[PDB]
């Protein structure tokens, strides 16, 4: 299923030196996000750093949300994951997309400008309205 | 997309002193869950505690599930996340909704009664039936 | 919602000594995955190990993905979760399903052959096409 989503480029290297996120194959669930940094960031074991993407999206449709996830290789092999575990992006959010990068392992790790450091999926979401009851059926 | 979902209030402060979960905007993907506690809980670095919500839901439709996630600020800034990382809520689950709160950071943290300590999204889910094959197409 | 999904058995114990994953109830969101191991694996606090399932799936429909998650009991009570936090499975992936198991707690843990060590959900996904804009609406 396909959806056009408005994107605003906030840093002029995004789409040039730091490519825009894209899906590898027609069958990929997620796209890789890149670190928009001026210089490398050394991330010590146990530490968290906030990494900019240099872009904003506007999903706009309240039936859709995005979820940011670690990359599998980085998480398994290097312990490079997300400080909020999963990043939930609201349909009405229009600020810069930010990545909370957390080193959950035992070795220091260099976050390089342009590196594919996390990934993101778009999933349908349902807004609940609670119906108070005394007992369930 | 909208869905009415049956809720049973298990603690009489829920909906009064401890407001029921609600979506901030029409475009919010998730709603914030509150700690239903008699007194604050001090959570040391590395530790896990089980936090009640004082409510039960019954999703009932097997095409829907909920996922509990950390809040982004708490996770990034304070290392306050979930001990099971993501909490998966089945459509036929009718028990109290519980939150496994884990301090993944280096500073002790006070969990206060009524605090918005996690969030929850409802997503469509598909039940797979496995079809055994010798080779894929 | 239901979907037949092609599965290839890679280890002849899968479907015999190590049962194939199944949903507990008609209302379960996820199914439990089992460790396909010759012998137990002792996993020390802080450590990560790669656990085979002995099977491959081919989702095939680009409108669907799977997400691997910790089990709630294992994560909350034992600190046995996933090294990549959430495992994202692409529709065009045809390799062995692997589980990155991470001990985030303080006690060593024995991973036994056949144990239900994680769970997996199938969710619809949307592929985004970015539409560059100067300003949002
Ligand atoms: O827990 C996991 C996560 C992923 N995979 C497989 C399926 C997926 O399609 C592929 C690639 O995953 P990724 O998140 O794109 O990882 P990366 O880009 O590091 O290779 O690895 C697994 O077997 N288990
Ligand atoms: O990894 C993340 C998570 C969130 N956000 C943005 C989008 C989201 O709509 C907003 C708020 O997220 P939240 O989970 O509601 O956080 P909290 O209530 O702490 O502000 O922050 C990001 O840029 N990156
Ligand atoms: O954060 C969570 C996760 C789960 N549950 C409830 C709802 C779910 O339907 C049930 C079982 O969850 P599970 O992941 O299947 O756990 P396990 O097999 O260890 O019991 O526990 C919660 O209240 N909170
Ligand atoms: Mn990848
Ligand atoms: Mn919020
Ligand atoms: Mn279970």
């Amino acid at each position: 299923m396909m959806k056009k989503i408005d994107v605003k480029i906030l840093d002029p290297r995004v789409g040039k030196e730091f490519p825009l996120p894209t899906y590898a194959t027609s069958g990929s669930a997620g796209l890789d996000l890149r670190a928009c940094l001026n210089d490398a960031v050394e991330l010590a074991p146990g530490d968290t750093t906030l990494v900019p993407t240099g872009l904003a999206i506007h999903i706009a449709d309240p039936s859709l949300a995005a979820m940011m996830l670690p990359r599998s290789g980085l998480g398994h092999k290097h312990g490079i994951v997300l400080g909020n575990l999963v990043g939930l992006i609201d349909s009405d959010y229009q600020g810069q997309l930010m990545i909370s990068v957390w080193n959950r392992g035992q070795d220091s790790f260099t976050i390089q400008p342009g590196e594919r450091i996390a990934q993101m999926i778009f999933v349908p979401v349902v807004q609940a309205e609670f119906n108070l009851v005394e007992d369930f059926d």
